[PDB]
C-alpha cells in the first residue's frame, strides 16, 4: 500500500492492538475507493492460526447494515412499505399495542420501547409471537429511540415474508450474491470452519450461541475481503447493476430520525461531516425527532455502524463523498470509543 496509508493504519492500531489485548484484528481502507488490506495476531490462539484476508469474525450488530439494505431491496421491490403496519405481515399479532407501530418503526427502534434482546426461553415461532403479544410499550410509537435487536431484527422476519423466502436465502440471493460476497454467511459451512476465527472473552475461546432473530440481527459472520467490498458497495451504490439492490442501499442510507447529531438509517447510523470523534451504555433511551419525509442519502455524510458478540469487536465508517472508508474486524470486544477514535484517526489523515 501507499506508505502514508501504511504508515497511519500501522501507528493507530499497533498502540490500540497493545492497549487493548486484541488477539487478533484484520482492518481494511478504502481509499480512492480500492481496498487496503492489514492483519495482526491470531485466529486460534491454541491453535497457532494467524489472522489472514480470509478469516472469518462475527459482526456482531453490523449485520443489521445487511439487514436495512435486504429491507430496502424489499421496498424497491414493491413487496413491503415502510409505512406499513407491522400486523399488515403478521396478522397474528392482535394485541391493541400493536396498533400504529409500523415497519418503519421496527426498523429504526423507535417502536415505544422494544427490548434490547430477546430472552433466551424464546425459540419457536409461537415463543415469539407471544413475546411480542405481551410486550408493553414505555411510550407512544414514534417518540423515543432505544436501540434493540427485538424490533430491527422482527423488521427482517417480516421484510422478507412478502418474498417467500426463508431471511437467510433472501440475503444469499438477493444480496450477497449479486455483491460477490462469497465468504460471508448467516451460517458458517463446515468448509470454512478452517478459517472462523474464535471470539476470546476473559481469556476463553467462544463463538456466538443460536437465538431467535439472530440472523437479523447479529448473526453475520464475514472476511475483511467481503467487508472492503460491501463498504464499496455502500460507498457507490451507481456502479451496482441490481436495479432493486441499488435503490435498497440507497434507501438504508437515507435520514428517518434525528437524535442529537446523530441520524438513524435502515442499520446504518449518520452524521454530518466534517465530524469530530467525540460527537460520534447498557439502556440509552432518547427522544427522536422525525426528518419528514426522510432525506435521501447525504453524500457528506459519516456512515456507521458498531457491533460485537461475547468475542469480538467491528466497526465499519465510510464517507461518501471521499470515496473513503475502513472496516475494524477484531477478536476481543474492546470499548467502542477506542474504535471509533482508531477509525476517525486513520480516516481524517487520508483526508
Amino acid at each position: 500500500a501507499p506508505q502514508q496509508i501504511n504508515d497511519i493504519v500501522h501507528r493507530t492500531i499497533t498502540p490500540l492492538i497493545e492497549q487493548q489485548k486484541i488477539p487478533g484484528m484484520a482492518v481494511a481502507v478504502i481509499y480512492q475507493g480500492k481496498p487496503y488490506y492489514f492483519t495482526w495476531g491470531y485466529a486460534d490462539i491454541a491453535k497457532k492460526q494467524p489472522v489472514t484476508q480470509q478469516t472469518l469474525f462475527e459482526l456482531g450488530d453490523v449485520s443489521k447494515t445487511f439487514t436495512g439494505v435486504l429491507g430496502g431491496d424489499a421496498i424497491a421491490r414493491g413487496e413491503i412499505k415502510l409505512s406499513d403496519p407491522t400486523t399488515k405481515y403478521w396478522p397474528e399479532l392482535t394485541a391493541k399495542q400493536w396498533n400504529g407501530i409500523t415497519l418503519l418503526h421496527l426498523a429504526t427502534y423507535t417502536a415505544g420501547g422494544l427490548p434490547l434482546q430477546v430472552p433466551d426461553e424464546v425459540k419457536s415461532s409461537s415463543d415469539l409471537l407471544r413475546f411480542y403479544q405481551n410486550w408493553q410499550p414505555a411510550w407512544a410509537p414514534g417518540t423515543q429511540r432505544l436501540y434493540a435487536n427485538s424490533s430491527i431484527g422482527l423488521f427482517g422476519a417480516l421484510a422478507v415474508k412478502p418474498s417467500g423466502l426463508s431471511f437467510e436465502q433472501a440475503m444469499q440471493t438477493r444480496v450477497f450474491q449479486p455483491l460477490k460476497l462469497n465468504h460471508t454467511w448467516i451460517n458458517v459451512p463446515p468448509a470454512e470452519e478452517k478459517n472462523y476465527a474464535w471470539g476470546y472473552r476473559e481469556g476463553k475461546a467462544v463463538h456466538v450461541s443460536p437465538g431467535a432473530l439472530d440472523a437479523e440481527a447479529y448473526g453475520v459472520k464475514s472476511t475483511i475481503e467481503d467487508m472492503a467490498r460491501w463498504v464499496q458497495s455502500n460507498l457507490k451504490p451507481l456502479d451496482i447493476n441490481e436495479k432493486t439492490l441499488q435503490q435498497g442501499i440507497q434507501l438504508a442510507q437515507s435520514r428517518y430520525w434525528q437524535t442529537g447529531d446523530m441520524y438513524q438509517g435502515l442499520g446504518w447510523e449518520m452524521l454530518d461531516w466534517p465530524v469530530n470523534p467525540d460527537s460520534i451504555i447498557a439502556l440509552a433511551a432518547r427522544p427522536v425527532k422525525a426528518i419528514t419525509p426522510p432525506t435521501p442519502a447525504v453524500r457528506a455524510s459519516w456512515v456507521h455502524k458498531t457491533g460485537a458478540t461475547g468475542g469480538f469487536g467491528s466497526y465499519v465508517a465510510f464517507i461518501p463523498e471521499k470515496e473513503l472508508g475502513i472496516v475494524m474486524l477484531a477478536n476481543k470486544n474492546y470499548p467502542n470509543p477506542a474504535r471509533v477514535d482508531a477509525a476517525w484517526q486513520i480516516l481524517n489523515a487520508l483526508q
